[PDB]
């Protein structure tokens, strides 16, 4: 298995699936290093973050287990094909780089905080993470490149 990925069962059904905890993604099918990879991402944050504060609200209160439950819907919506990524991000991500629709740029291992860039290059080119947690909140990680 490639890395950081592992066999596991569902809980509600018994099947088989797959869960990177690299990344926190997980799917059904069976999963198949670059010096750069290149990302997008929506974060969300929450009163414990470095900076509770954004574009989108002067002081950001919600709880981190209230932005997880945040991250999971937008998770959800953008696997169903009812809302995508990068719409998802222009408008919730409290970030500067929501007006890039989430684009960071071609990054290389030694810019970005570890657990971003660990599961940055763990990702697969179009492969989308789950929560990554970081100290500005919780990212949704997209590799493009
Ligand atoms: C909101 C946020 O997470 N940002 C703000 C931001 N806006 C950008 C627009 C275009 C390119 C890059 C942008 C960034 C960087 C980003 C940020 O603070 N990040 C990225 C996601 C993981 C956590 C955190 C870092 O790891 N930051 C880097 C330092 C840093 C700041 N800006 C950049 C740009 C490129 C780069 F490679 C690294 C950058 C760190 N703490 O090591």
């Amino acid at each position: 298995l490639p890395p950081g990925w592992e066999k596991a069962m569902s809980r509600s059904s018994g099947r088989v699936y797959y869960f990177n905890h690299i990344t926190n993604a997980s799917q059904w099918e069976r999963p198949s290093e670059p010096a750069r990879v290149r990302c997008s991402h929506l974060l969300v944050k929450h009163s414990q973050s470095r900076r509770p504060s954004s574009w989108r609200q002067e002081k950001i209160t919600r709880t981190k287990e209230e932005a997880l439950e945040l991250i999971n819907g937008y998770i959800q919506k953008i696997k169903s094909g009812e809302e995508d990524f990068e719409s998802l991000a222009s408008q919730f991500s409290d970030c500067s780089s929501a007006k890039a629709r989430g684009d960071l740029g071609a990054f290389s291992r030694g810019q970005m905080q570890k657990p971003f860039e660990d599961a940055s290059f763990a990702l697969r080119t179009g492969e989308m993470s789950g929560p990554v947690f970081t100290d500005s909140g919780i990212h949704i990680i997209l590799r493009t490149e």
